[PDB]
């Protein structure tokens, strides 16, 4: 089997991407944030504290003939920005883009933190990291991809995110029309539960390439590109007036600037992030200080190839027995 679904930016900055997901019978369609950096499929629901729901579409398990309470199971998760959610668990039929998993764990939120409430466009998350990170207790649950994998034509999914435009998540096949050149595959470590890999280095703008190993994760659920402070300083040093602001929370730059591109290495291949992809716009409406799309990972504990990097590429998440990641230009 295969599936294919369109993913759409939630706003004009590409702060996140949402993908429609059918849950239950009859289908209830919720727009979920597909997150290759976590492993829980959770939704706003009829159980979510009413004051914490503000415009999201909710899953109502009592209206689904295929829903069953997963008795005694609970979940609780926090994300890298400090947000969090928790609740209980149902199993139900979940379909993405025509690909169906029966008995998928659907984690129903009882509580969500303020950043979730405030984002009316995100009805929940669909985790695509390794199932070892799933938070359901006392019986850990599998991700949608892990549940689908044995049925897929090939044990893969691909992320083809757009820049200020829709893109595609495919399951079970590689669309050879969706990229240019070849896909370069690189080894993955699953030791921390992520799609963790080692980039071979970087270049700023037209500069020569610096060969250096950069361990990090491929994370569609993170907006920006978080890299070591050395690399990030070398980038922003090329932008007149750019500086790290402790009050804003990262590098800012004059909105009058045109940004250089940023290249990262995948083996002997290169992915070029155009400078415009690094512009996240005014820090507040009307400001002439703009927020940078490349930020330091210092203090996160891990480098993150988030959407700024991934949307420059066609990315293969290969979940074969020995997992790997593939990157192609597009
Ligand atoms: C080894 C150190 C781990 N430490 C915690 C850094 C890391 N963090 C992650 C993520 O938690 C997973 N992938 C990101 C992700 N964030 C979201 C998200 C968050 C908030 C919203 C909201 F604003 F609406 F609330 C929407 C989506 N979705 O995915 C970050 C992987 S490593």
């Amino acid at each position: 089997s295969t599936g294919s679904a369109t993913t759409t930016p939630i706003d004009s900055l590409d702060d996140a991407y949402i993908t429609p997901v059918q849950i239950g019978t009859p289908a209830q369609t919720l727009n979920l944030d597909f997150d290759t950096g976590s492993s829980d499929l959770w939704v706003f629901s009829s159980e979510t504290t009413a004051s914490e729901v503000d415009g999201q579409t909710i899953y109502t398990p009592s209206k689904s003939t295929t829903a069953k309470l997963l008795s005694g199971a609970t979940w609780s998760i926090s994300y890298g920005d400090g947000s969090s959610s928790s609740g209980d668990v149902y199993t139900d039929t979940v379909s993405v883009g025509g690909l169906t998993v029966t008995g998928q764990a659907v984690e129903s939120a009882k509580k969500v933190s303020s950043s979730f409430t405030e984002d009316s466009t995100i009805d929940g998350l669909l985790g695509l990291a390794f199932s070892t990170l799933n938070t359901v207790s006392p019986t850990q649950q599998k991700t949608f991809f892990d549940n689908a994998k044995a049925s897929l034509d090939s044990p893969v999914f691909t992320a083809d995110l757009g820049y200020h435009a829709p893109g595609t998540y495919n399951f079970g096949f590689i669309d050879t029309t969706a990229y240019t050149g070849s896909i370069t595959y690189t080894a993955v470590s699953t030791k921390q539960g992520f799609w963790e890999w080692t980039s071979t280095g970087y270049a700023v703008g037209s500069g020569t390439f610096k060969s250096t190993s950069i361990d990090g994760i491929a994370d569609t659920g993170t907006t920006l590109l978080y890299l070591p402070a050395t690399v990030v300083s070398a980038y922003w040093a090329q932008v007149s007036g750019a500086k790290s602001s402790s009050s804003v929370g990262g590098y800012v730059f004059p909105c009058s600037a045109t940004l250089p591109s940023f290249t990262f290495g995948v083996g002997s291949a290169r992915i070029v992030i155009p400078g415009d992809y690094i512009d996240f716009g005014p820090i507040s409406t009307g400001s002439s200080s703009c927020f940078g799309g490349i930020q330091s990972s210092a203090g996160i504990g891990i480098n993150i190839f988030g959407d700024v990097a991934l949307k420059a590429a066609f990315v293969v998440f290969n979940g074969a027995t020995t997992p790997t990641l593939g990157f192609a230009s597009k």
